[PDB]
C-alpha cells in the first residue's frame, strides 16, 4: 500500500478543535499493527509499523499547539512512542516511566503543547531499543514556527508555517533516511529514502524552477554510525533540527547526520538548465544500495 | 574502587601558589598505574590507569594558570600525557619530541599555561596509538575562562568559573563517554559514561529544577568512529570544544563527537514534571551494553 | 612517480585568456589513465588517475571564472567528472545526463561558471559509484572568492586570493585524506594524506613561525564513515566546505568529516617553541596505518 | 597472593632431621588448591596450584638427602607430583604405578634419595597431561652438589651448596618460563617468566655488578614447542639440566628450552656500566606478552 | 602387518660377501610399494612404504662396509632414498642428480662406503618434499664403529659392534618417533614411536636391570617443528647423531630434535625397584595423541 | 639491487685508522630506509632496510677493535639496532636506555669494543619488537679472534683471521635464514637463505674441491619457532656462536636454531665427485618455499 511519491508531500494535521482555554489542539489515532512492507518490487519485509506504513505518518502542527496521540497496539510485542520534542517524563515514551510499555490490547494518549519548532521524530523505545526501530516504527514530527511569537522573522516563519501565501510559494518534502537488515544480522542490506530504494531514480520527484526548495531530512538509519545527503550540481542552506530561523550552515553540498538528527535544507533551482539533478547519500555503498534519487527540474 | 557518582561533580584543582611573577601556578600529581577496573560488577578490565582510576582525575584549571603537572609511569609500559590544549613541542607527549615517551620507573613535568579556555582531555600517546587509550589512559581536563579577560562575556565566563556565586547557581557534571574491549578484538563489548555499565540506571542523577545544568561531554570511545548524546524530552545548547561562551548549537536535542572531540551542554529543566529523564546514544546498541543514564529530576 | 611533497603547494590554475564577453577564461586537459601508485615503498596499487597521479590535480580557479575541463579517457571502464560546483545538468558528470559516461577513446568537455567561492572537489561518479572513487578518481577544486564581489569582506577575500601579497604572507597546503584498499575486500589497509602513508613523518612539513597557515582538507576516503584531522599542541578555525568567509566553528583542534565534505584550517604557529607539532586523524587506527604527519616549526 | 619479586630468591629448605642411619632428612608438605591467580593487573586465571602458588614452592636440597615430600589433594581433581629425578617407579607420580593419582580428600608421601644434583622441576601428571601443567602443577626442584663427593670440582660445588661463603658471593635467581590460555583453545595469551607478565620492566631485578649472577632457569610453557633467553649486551655459560659442574656451552647469549628443559646460566656484569640490562625470550610474540624483563646493575 | 614390539630389535644387516679388494660388502633389496598401514586398531593409513612397513627396514651395517640398495619402484609416484651419509652426488637421492628419481617399474643401485659410523636414516627426498616423508617413506640407518680404526676408544666401539660379546650384553632398541595427519590438512591427529600409537603402554618393553640400555632414536615427525623424549625417573647420557664415542650430553632426562635429527640414548635401570617406567614426548598432547610407552623393568 | 651470489662473500671491514691509544677503529654507516625488495621476481616486499638491503650490511671486524656505527634513519618509524655482543646499556639499542629510539631524522653513533670473538647478528629492537625484524632489519656481525689472544689455538685463529694466507685458503660464505609474511598475518609465505627464494637452485654456490668451507649461519627468521640447516652427502662441524675455538658439535649434518641463534659451520668436499650437494631445512615446508640450495663442487 506505501506510496512513497505520495509520501513526499503527505502532512497529517489531524482533527483540529479549541480547548477551552482558546488553544488549538490536535488529535491523531495511531495504531501499531504488524504488516509487510515491500521494500523493492519482491522484497518483503516483516515490519512492525504506524498505521500500517514505514516511515509512519508525518505529523505536522504548529507551534504552541495542544498535541493528542491516541495510541493503541494492535501489534504482537510492547511498544510505546518517544517523541522528539519537549513534554513530561511521563509521557515520553520510555518504558521505565509513566504508563512504560502500551502492551498488545492496550491504548495511552500522549498528551503535551508542541514545543519547541523545528523539524523532529518519534520512534519506537522498547526493549531492545535497536529492534524495534529497525523494525519500522519511526516517523517524521514537524512543528510550525508561530510568526506571532517570532517578530523579528516573520518573513521566515510565514514561510514555513503550512497553508499560508507564502509557504505555498515554496516546494516542501519530507525524507527519511532508513535501512532495512533483511536477513537480521545487524547490518543493513538496503537503504534508502522513504523506504522504497531507488524509488525517486524510478520516477524522479519534479520540481518548478521558479520556486525555492525545503526538505525535512531525518536520520532514523539503523547499525551504521552516521548517513548523509548530497545535492548534486546546487548548494544549500542547512538548518540543524530546524529549531533556528537562521541557517547553522550557509552554502554547502555535502551534510551528514548520526541516528536521531535531522533538520531542513533549504535551496533552489532558479535559472538552471532544465534535467535531472540527482541527490543521495556520499557513503557510496548506501546510494548503489538503494539511497539515490533524482530532481526533475522543469521550467 | 572507582566511583562514578563521586566522579560526576568532583574537580581536581592542584596544589595552588604563587610565582614570583605573581602569576597564579597549580601543582598536579599524576602516576601511571596498571591496575584492574570494574566495568559493571563481575567484569573486570585490565587497565592501564592515570591515579589508578578511569576516567582519570578531572583537572580543572582557570585560562592564564600556569600549570604543572608531575607525571610519573608506575607501570610496566612506556606511557605520555598528551593534552588537548595550547602548549610548547617538547611538553605535547608524544614519543618524537621532548623526553619522548616515560619509560617505567622514569618522570617528567609537564609545564604550560593554560589556554585555550574550555573543555578539554588528556590521554596517553604511546606505540601502538589505539592500544594505550583504549586501555584506559584518558581524562578531562577543564580551562575556565578568565572574566577579567572577556568583559563582553563577563556574565557568562562567571557561570563557568569555579566557586563564584553565579558558578554555584550552576549545577555541573562531567561525563566521558567511553567503551571497552574485553576480549582485546578492536571491537568495544561495554559501553559507558564514567566507564560503569548503566551506572545512573542503577542511581539516577539528582536534579534540582529550579536551576540549570551544565555538562562537560568528552568522547573517549575507541574503534567506534563516533559516539552521541540524546536528551530526553527536553533540548540544550552546544558549545563545541567550550571555546566560545557562545552557543555553536541552539536547541538541539542529539549531537554527535568522533574520538577527542568534546564540548559543553547546557540546558534546564525549569518547570518540568518531576520524573525521570533519560539521557544516553543515539547508536542504539551502545546504549543497550551500558551508555544510558537517568535525570531524576525533583521540584 | 608521484612526489607528496610537492603536491602540498601545487596549484594548477589552467590555460588563461579572455572570452568575447570579458570574462576570464581558464582552460584545463584532463586524461583518464590507469596506472600503477606507490603508496608506500614496495606497495603498489592499481589505480584509475587522472593525469596519471591520486589525487588528481588540483585546479584552483577564480569565483567567476569561465571553466572548460577538456576530458579524455585513456583508461579501460567508463568513467567521468563529476565536480562538486554549481553547474547545469548535463556537466554534472553522472551516467543518466548529457553525454553519460566517458567511454575509453571518448572525450568532453565540461564548462560552468566557478561558483560558489569555497573548497571544492572532483571525482568520479560511473558505476558502480564506490569502486572508481576508490580506484583514485578524485581531486581538490579550489574557487578563490573574487574581492571585487565581497566588499564587506575584502581582506578575507584578499588573503585567499592566488597570487595577491595577501595571500603571499599566508602558507597554504592542499591535504587529501584518503585510504587503500589492497586487497579490494572493501576495507581500508593503508590510510594517508596525499595518497603515501606517513609520508610526513618521514619528511615533516616546514612552517615558517611568523606566517600563517592555512589548509584545503578534502575527505576521499571510502567505506569508512568519517575521516578527522586533530592538530597537536594548538587550535584553528574551521570554514565548513570554504563557503563563508567567517569561520563556521572557531577554536577547535579537532574536526571530522564524511566523504565528499571538505574545508579551510586556519592557524598560527607564531609565538611558539620551534620543534615538530603533529597532526592526524583521531581515529587512531588510521593514524597508525599512514594518516599521521609532523609540522617542522621554524624560527 | 603471589610475589614475583620474592619468588626469586626464596628456597624452600624443608624441615630438617636427621635419620637413624645418620642420613640428613627434609620433609616438605604440598597440598594441591584450587586457587585464582593474577597474572597481570586485572587478569584472573583459575589455576590448580601446589600451596596456593604458580609456580610451586621452590624445593632446594642437598645430593644424597633423603626427601619425604608430604602430598595432599585439596582440590576438586586428581592429581599427583611428578619429580623430574632418581626415584622408584612406584614414587614416580603418574597413573598407572604406586598409589595412581591423588584423589580429594587423599594424601600420600613421595620418598626418595636426592639425585642426581642439578637444576630439575617437578609437575602434575594426571589426565589429560597437557592440562594439568597448564593450569599451573609445575614447580622447580634443586638439588645442590655435595662438595665431598666431587673432589675434583669442590670449588664449583661449594658454589652452588645453599648457605656457603662462597655460594653467598654468587646472586642466584630462580626463573619459570610460563604462559597462560586464558579463553583456552590451547594457544597462550600471556608468556612470563614467573608468572607475572612484565612483572621485571615495572620493577627490575637489582644486580651488584661486582658478584656474579646465577639463574636456574626452566620451561614449564605449554602448547608452544620452545621457550628461549637472550641476554642483551652480555653472554653467560649454560649448564644443561645442571647435572655438570663444568659448562655444556661455553659464552653464549641465546638458548632455547622445550618443555620439561631446564638448566643454569652464569654470567656476570663486572666492570658494565650502571644500566638496564634487558632479558627476554627471543620468540618475539612471547616478549611482547610478558616475557621480558630488566637487570638493573648498579656499582 | 606391522609389528611394532618385533622391529623393535630388528636389524637388517643385508646379503654379506667379499669384494675382490678384500672389502666387506652388504647388499640390501628395497621395493617402494603403496600399502594401508594401521596406526591404531580401526584406523588407516594410506601409506607409500619401503618394503610394505612404515617405518622402513633398519639396516646396520659396519663403518667401512660397502654398500648396495637394490631400489625398485613398485608404487604408484617417483620416489628416491636420501641417506644421511657420506656419498657421491650421484648416489644422494635427489631429483636433480645421477638417475633423479626412479619412476613406477624402474630401478637403480644406490652405491657408497659407509661413513661416518653413528645413527643416521634415509628417507625420500622427491617432489614435494613434505609429501613423500609424511607418507611413510623414511627408516634408520645405522654404522657401527669399527673398533679396528678407533684404538683410544676400543672398548665403546666393541659394545656397538652387532654381535660382539660386549655388544650381547646391551639391550639395544631403535625408536622412530612419527606422525599422521589422516585428514591430510598438514597436521598430525597420530604421533608415536614406531608408527602405532601407544604400542608400548598396550604392551610394554621388557628391560633387565642388570644390563644396560641404548636407544637410537630418531625424529622422522613431519610438520611440527619439534619432538622430544623424557625418561621417567632416570637419567640418560645423549650422543648427537651417534656420531661420537664419548657422550655429547651427560646425565639429561628430556631432549628435543627437529626432523632429521636423531642420536643415541644410553642408560640403565641397575639398582632400580622393578615396575614400569614411562617415556614419552615432553610436548604434552603428542604424548596423548599416542608417543607414550612403558619401559617395564624386571629382576 | 640486491644481489644474494655477491651477499654470500661481501665483508663490510669499514674505515679503519688507529685511535690515540693505539687501538684499531672501524667505522660504519648505516641508514634506516623503507625500502622494496624482491624476495622473487614480481615478489616485492615492502621492507624496512639497512643500507637498502635485506639482510642488511655484513659487518666484520676483529676481536678487541674499536666500532663505531654512524646510525641515521632515514625512514618514517622509529628504529634502533641492537647488537648481539658485549656492550654497555646505553648502547644496547632498546627503546628504554640511553637514546631510546632513534626517530625519523634522527642519528646517534653505537659505539664498543668488539667482543667476544664469533658470530653474531644486528637487528632492530623497536615497538613492536617482531614487527621491525620481520620488516626486514637484521644483519650478520662477525668479530674474529685476534690470534696474539689465543696461542694455544693460533693455527684456528688465523684461518678466522680474514685475509691472512691461512683464512685464504677457506671459502667463507655467510647465510642469513630468513622469511617473510607477505600478507601480513604473522605466517610467513617465503622463506630462503639471503632473501631470495631458491636463489642457489637457480645459480649453485660454486665449491673448489681442495679447499675447507665455512659457513657463518644466522637465524633471522619470524613467527616459526625454529629454523635448520642439513647438508646433503656430508658432514660438519658446528660452533654455537661461533664464540670457541673447538667444535660444540663434530661431525653432524642436520641442525637447528631459534630466532637469534647462529654459529660456524665447517667442512670439506676434499675428495667428493664432482656434482651438486644440496643443503636446505629440514621442516620441509621452509625448503619448498624457498630455503633450499645447491653448491657446485668442482674439481
Ligand atoms: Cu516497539
Ligand atoms: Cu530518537
Ligand atoms: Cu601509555
Ligand atoms: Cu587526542
Ligand atoms: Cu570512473
Ligand atoms: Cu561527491
Ligand atoms: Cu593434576
Ligand atoms: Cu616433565
Ligand atoms: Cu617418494
Ligand atoms: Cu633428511
Ligand atoms: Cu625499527
Ligand atoms: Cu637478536
Ligand atoms: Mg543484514
Ligand atoms: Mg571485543
Ligand atoms: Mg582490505
Ligand atoms: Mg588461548
Ligand atoms: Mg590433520
Ligand atoms: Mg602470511
Amino acid at each position: 500500500g506505501f506510496d512513497p511519491y505520495a509520501f513526499l508531500t503527505h502532512w497529517e494535521t489531524g482533527e483540529v478543535s479549541t480547548l477551552p482555554s482558546g488553544q488549538t489542539l490536535r488529535e491523531f489515532n495511531i495504531v501499531a499493527v504488524d504488516k509487510e512492507i515491500e521494500i523493492a518490487p519482491g522484497v518483503y519485509f516483516p515490519a512492525w509499523t504506524y498505521n500500517g506504513q514505514v516511515p509512519g505518518p508525518t505529523l505536522r502542527v504548529t507551534e504552541g499547539d495542544r498535541v493528542r496521540v491516541h495510541f493503541h497496539n494492535a501489534g504482537s510485542h510492547p511498544h510505546t512512542i518517544h517523541f522528539h520534542g519537549i513534554h513530561p517524563a511521563s509521557m515520553d515514551g520510555v518504558p521505565g516511566t509513566g504508563p512504560g510499555m502500551i502492551y498488545p490490547g492496550e491504548s495511552f494518549t500522549y498528551e503535551f503543547d508542541a514545543y519547541p519548532f523545528g523539524c523532529h521524530l518519534y520512534h519506537c523505545h522498547a526493549i531492545p531499543l535497536k529492534r524495534h526501530i529497525h523494525k519500522g516504527l519511526y516517523g517524521a514530527f514537524i512543528i510550525d514556527p508561530d510568526p506571532e511569537r517570532h517578530p523579528e522573522y516573520q518573513a521566515a516563519a510565514r514561510a514555513r508555517l503550512l497553508g499560508t501565501p507564502e509557504n505555498q510559494a515554496w516546494q516542501e518534502f519530507v525524507m527519511v533516511m532508513n535501512g532495512f537488515d533483511t536477513n537480521f544480522d545487524e547490518e543493513n542490506e538496503v537503504y534508502a529514502v522513504n523506504t522504497v530504494a531507488h524509488a525517486y531514480m524510478k520516477r524522479p520527484i519534479r520540481i518548478e524552477r521558479d520556486r525555492p526548495v525545503r526538505i525535512y531530512l531525518i536520520n532514523a538509519t539503523e547499525f551504521d554510525p552516521i548517513n548523509s545527503f548530497h545535492l548534486h550540481a546546487n548548494f544549500f542552506d542547512y538548518y540543524d533540527h530546524g529549531t533556528t530561523l537562521t541557517p547553522t550552515l550557509k552554502t554547502v553540498d555535502t551534510i551528514m547526520q548520526c541516528q536521531g538528527q535531522r533538520g531542513i535544507l533549504e535551496f533552489s533551482f532558479n535559472g538552471f538548465e532544465p534535467g535531472l539533478y540527482m541527490f543521495h547519500a556520499h557513503q557510496s555503498e548506501f546510494a548503489e544500495l538503494g539511497w539515490m534519487g533524482n530532481f526533475e527540474v522543469i521550467e
